[PDB]
């Protein structure tokens, strides 16, 4: 697929850009350009191009505005010491976007086109990638929306793929700070036969009240329990969870299994591998509130943390739920939690060896 | 709220508008204008206006395009013999949009403003309302979308309410026709506590695969079973269901109760009342597949029909599911099914007495 480039004539000044890169926050500012690719049944994906970041046009009856047919992804681009610009496992995101697409009846975007859109945007907006050897990065947000007009309920026949970038600092206010969680007694993030395994906007809109309630109960984030038995721990907001049993090199990690409604996080998959590389025993099984509170209080469960592209790893220190409340260890980020975070971020920044070939060059 | 009007300087010629009204189909064509109301935290709902139907603009990071925070409604405008333009229970739609808004963390729109937008649009696009004495109408689609830019996950602080209209000709052009249904064994429409009771786009995008599967099994529409026991019948696509036991004046009606996950259909609410007015005994309870097939085969269940705004009432004649297949009576639309459809549409068209005061003037 051939991309055409229409340069932004009035991009952010070097001063404004530098200012942003110094204090970017998350998903607040956007680069000067974006990638756009159209889709029609007859031409498939076409009219791929790099254009200036700006307002999009949609018919009032566009399917995405009524029946929420949309999906998204989230990955990062990093600037290395040698001046190269790389991304962490972009092939995985390409593949998951196709998985989310299938579950939502949206045409798949070829992985080579996905990866190419990334290279094209960085080619024009490389100066928006943060300096090497830092916590900052450039968040890439690939997404697809149904654009065909018509109020009839059915899969759209026209779509638009968009790629925008946003300098990223720290998703959670604090970063090196553990969060408290409220286990939702009233809400579920998904159920068997649902869209829990797809990175689909609908999933997030549905969770807003549950998060609001977590905050009203005096907690930072909501944690999801299975929709069937209302007993098994799944995720924290839109992040996977890990439980650390014991400590030192003999410690073991437990994380909820991919039941079918759980979203297969790439950070999760990576951490399981890194844990094994380190020598820790890992296990993907079901774990319920009862065992959690019991072993945490007992001291067997020494740490708990959430993981995801945006925050990478976030320590969990306190738990509150319909039938109890307890703290994890001393309420501070655990040894293992931080050891794994330093290793993962180290690989992403080019500091540590990438033995699994996870880093790919974008430039 | 005061509405400002910006007339369409390029409206559809009389030739085009007339050709559309002669064969409008459904949700295919739109009138010359649309209503728009903006929402910000400091100004609340404001800048209410009637403007030309046309493409709207959104920032690429608009929340609705990433985390599906949106909701909608569906009602109709009818032209009566006396020349008036009326609507069926529009106050109920206003109330439901508020209910959907609350579940999706979206600011509620005052019922007074909702009704006003309806009056305002009809004021300029009255010519698009079909002739009286027929079964055609003007479908009204009110909806709210989150427009604030920002990739962080949280309720939007900026919204836009839009009201568009689409002519809708006779649903059943050549005589009413019954549909076949596939009871979904693999998918669920919603889970307890979820967003099943809200008119939210996400619910529909998630159902696309299940409908495609129903068709692949050789059926017209997909029917939903409860997410818990996977045995209790809920709805057909985006329409409620009714079961007719027996026949004649002593017939009895049974419909799934509002378990909390079912969508409180307005057509459904109306039919339960009309059934009572005719002297039919009614029941709002759970009914499983076993009872359905068993009693349908024994001839106790004589009819089944689905209901909703667009089609009003659609007969269901054939059922197929994981463990069986059966037909309802003679496979034709039942007596009670058509009697009730004739009564309801008669009230909407102004032919029968509106004893409950459901019809409201829009003009
Ligand atoms: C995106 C997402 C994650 C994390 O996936 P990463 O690939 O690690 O970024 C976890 N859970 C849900 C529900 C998600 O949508
Ligand atoms: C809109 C809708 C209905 C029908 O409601 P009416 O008010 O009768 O138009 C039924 N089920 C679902 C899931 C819906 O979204
Ligand atoms: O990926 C979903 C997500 C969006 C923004 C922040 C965290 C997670």
């Amino acid at each position: 697929l051939e991309f055409t480039v229409s340069a932004n004539t009035n991009p952010a000044t070097d001063a404004v850009r530098e200012s942003i890169l110094a204090n970017p926050g998350f998903g607040k500012y956007y680069t000067d350009h974006m990638v756009s690719i159209d889709y029609t049944v007859d031409e498939g994906w076409h009219n791929a191009q790099v254009i200036p970041y700006g307002p999009i046009q949609l018919d009032p009856s566009a399917i995405v505005l009524h029946y929420g047919q949309e999906i998204f992804e989230g990955l990062k681009a990093y600037r290395w010491a040698d001046g190269s610009i790389v991304s962490f496992r972009p092939e995985a995101n390409a593949a998951r976007l196709q998985s989310s697409a299938r579950r939502l009846a949206i045409p798949e975007l070829p992985e080579e086109v996905f990866i190419e859109s990334l290279r094209q945007l960085i080619a024009v907006d490389e100066k928006w990638v943060p300096p090497a050897g830092g916590e900052e990065s450039l968040y890439l947000r690939p997404f697809v929306i149904a654009t065909e007009p018509g109020l009839g309920v059915r899969p759209s026949n026209e779509y638009r793929y968009l790629l925008i970038a946003s300098p990223a600092g720290a998703y959670f206010k604090g970063g090196i700070k553990p969060v408290s969680v409220w286990l939702s007694h009233e809400y579920v993030r998904a159920s068997p036969g649902g869209t829990g395994a797809a990175k689909f906007g609908g999933n997030y809109a549905a969770s807003l009240l549950a998060q609001a309630q977590a905050a009203e109960m005096g907690c930072d984030q909501v944690v999801w329990l299975d929709a069937i038995e209302r007993r098994y721990v799944e995720e924290m907001g839109g992040m996977n969870l890990f439980f650390v049993f014991g400590s030192g090199g003999s410690a073991r990690l437990v994380t909820p299994e991919l039941s079918g409604s759980l979203l297969p996080g790439i950070t999760r998959d990576s951490l399981l591998q890194l844990a094994t590389d380190a020598g820790f025993a890992v296990e993907e099984r079901k774990i319920d509130v009862d065992e959690w509170q019991k072993k945490a209080g007992a001291g067997e469960i020494t740490e708990v943390f959430a993981c995801g592209t945006a925050a990478v790893i976030t320590p969990v220190s306190h738990v509150k739920h319909h039938d109890g409340e307890f703290t994890i260890a001393d309420g501070q980020p655990g040894e293992i939690t931080m050891a794994l975070r330093d290793t993962l971020t180290g690989i992403q920044r080019g500091t540590f060896a990438d033995t699994h070939g996870w880093m790919a060059r974008l430039n």
